């Protein structure tokens, strides 16, 4: 769970929460409502109240006097379970000890407060299935809430129908009309999410799902993006943000002593589950099987989600791409930005060759496009000829160093190649995508191609939905997409693939 974020509250709000119903140790989350990508950290420590800045460009969470991590939820669970680590400016420990719940719905997916009656009942009757329900706002009693729920099979028979169960709101606590008064409509759902309603003759009011409102036709891209424009994107991606609590999956190997320095930053770590495991390695290497990578699988064309590599992990990173069979490479960072270094060089210049350890790369030719550059590598294991195959380095370089591209055409220009010389090359493995730390411009990427993918086999005429694509993406590797202007990217990039499918 992830009640300690509060999406809209002022800092005097949160000083007043924190002082009034919590005690020390007591912390919250927030954003800023002005600069994007901007949260705070508020936390309670003697008897006052201590705000932490936590930046987000596109790369990682960036606690200010802390961790660089790949979600709120991570960065939170770090702390709660590592005293003494979160440091004030002038020295003191800052203690996360008891999260400030948060009262607030407009997160859940299954509130829709402005929704009416009828319009709460076509979208049961036509998007939603049995289990499928909302939460909406009373329009006959103001301050009161209506949960609206779909029972039955799986044409219009009979088979199933829609209840509407009255949610009261009493001197500020929620009921449906007996039983327990909960402190908030989210310990309310979540209650009869586990105890369902029964009926007086039996029908059993399970709330099996949220009703799904974000799957589109992609033809109809242009109008959703229309009506998401009105800051409706914020409300859609912190939605998406609320469920990160759910991909809290282990990540013991990157945890290792002997890994701790394959990682760029030490908290952003490949979930153990779809970790790429390197084999045949050194035997003098107690372990040689760690690599910063994942497996990103769509739920025909797979990736690995990597990090920019370390000088000590470029040897790594080539074992990889060989054993996976990949023939083309993603980069999405420059090597060096605001000075600071994103990506080691990791291939030869052009014309020459180079061992990295058991690997040998030759670079056979660069072309320079408008928005990216290209490397023809040729890659074969050392001592054994008959190995070699070529592997093609897409290099995007004009990524703007915070936020993303005012326009997705280079982008969209740059996918369309990548995934032509994929599908040119028989049994090519994955498309290794990466960046600085493999999860922001990276998740965006993947996100963008997996997406742009589904409308290129089907068409126009076919369902899409961005965060739930996000969401499977994000069960693969932490954090992937990290801001809400990537989030929003991925809907310009999709609508302008679609725009140019219907200008041909
Ligand atoms: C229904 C819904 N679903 C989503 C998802 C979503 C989709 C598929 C899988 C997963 Cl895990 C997620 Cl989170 C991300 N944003 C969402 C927004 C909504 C609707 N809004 C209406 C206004 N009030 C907040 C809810």
């Amino acid at each position: 769970s992830r009640r300690w974020f509060h999406p809209n509250i002022t800092g005097v709000e949160a000083e007043n929460l924190l002082l009034t119903r919590g005690v020390d140790g007591s912390f919250l989350a927030r954003p800023s409502k002005s600069n994007p990508g901007d949260f705070t950290l508020s936390v309670r420590r003697n008897g006052a109240v201590t705000h932490i800045k936590i930046q987000n460009t596109g790369d990682y969470y960036d606690l200010y006097g802390g961790e660089k991590f790949a979600t709120l939820a991570e960065l939170v669970q770090y702390y709660m379970e590592h005293h003494g680590q979160l440091k004030e400016k002038n020295g003191d420990v800052i203690e996360l000890k008891y999260p400030l719940n948060c009262a607030d719905p407009t997160s859940e997916r299954w509130f829709h407060g402005h929704l009416s009656g009828k319009e709460a009942e076509k979208l049961l009757t036509e998007k939603g299935k049995h289990g499928s329900f909302l939460v909406r706002e009373s329009q006959s009693h103001p301050g009161d809430f209506v949960l609206s729920v779909r029972t039955g099979d799986d044409s219009n028979d009979g088979k199933s129908k829609v209840t509407h169960v009255m949610i009261r709101c009493q001197e500020l606590k929620y009921d449906v009309g007996g039983g327990e008064r909960f402190d908030s409509l989210t310990d309310l759902v979540e209650h009869y999410k586990k105890n369902p309603m029964v009926e007086t003759l039996g029908t059993v009011l399970q709330l099996k799902q949220p009703l799904n409102t974000t799957r589109i036709n992609a033809a109809e891209i242009e109008s959703r993006v229309r009506e998401l424009s009105k800051q409706g994107f914020w409300e859609e991606f912190e939605t998406l943000q609320q469920q990160e609590c759910k991909l809290l999956y282990s990540r013991k190997e990157g945890q290792r002593q002997e890994n701790k320095n394959k990682n760029r930053y030490k908290n952003i770590l490949p979930f153990d589950h779809t970790r790429v495991v390197l084999h045949d390695g050194d035997p003098n290497e107690p372990v040689s099987d760690y690599i910063n990578a994942n497996i990103i699988m769509p739920e025909k064309k797979s990736y690995i989600a990597t990090q920019g590599c370390l000088q000590n992990t470029v040897n790594d990173f080539w074992r990889m791409v060989f054993q996976e069979n990949s023939r083309v490479i993603v980069m999405t960072t420059k090597e060096v930005e605001r000075g600071k270094s994103k990506c080691v060089k990791y291939w030869p210049d052009e014309y020459a060759l180079k061992e990295y350890g058991v690997m040998r790369v030759r670079n056979v030719k660069e072309s320079a496009a408008h928005d990216y550059t290209l490397r023809e590598l040729k890659l074969s294991k050392v001592g054994q000829g008959n190995t070699e195959r070529t592997v093609w380095q897409y290099h995007f370089r004009t990524w703007p160093d915070h936020g993303v591209p005012s326009d997705p055409g280079g982008v969209l220009d740059f996918l369309e190649e990548v995934h032509h010389k994929q599908e040119s090359i028989m049994d090519a493995g994955p498309v290794v995508v990466h960046c600085s730390a493999g999860i922001g411009r990276t998740g965006t990427f993947i996100v963008i191609d997996i997406l742009i993918d589904i409308i290129r086999e089907k068409g126009v005429d076919c369902d899409i939905d961005v965060p739930k694509t996000i969401q499977m993406v994000r069960s693969q590797r932490s954090g992937m997409v990290q801001t809400e202007a990537q989030y929003r990217f991925i809907y310009m990039a999709v609508q302008h693939y679609i725009e140019t499918l219907q200008r041909r």
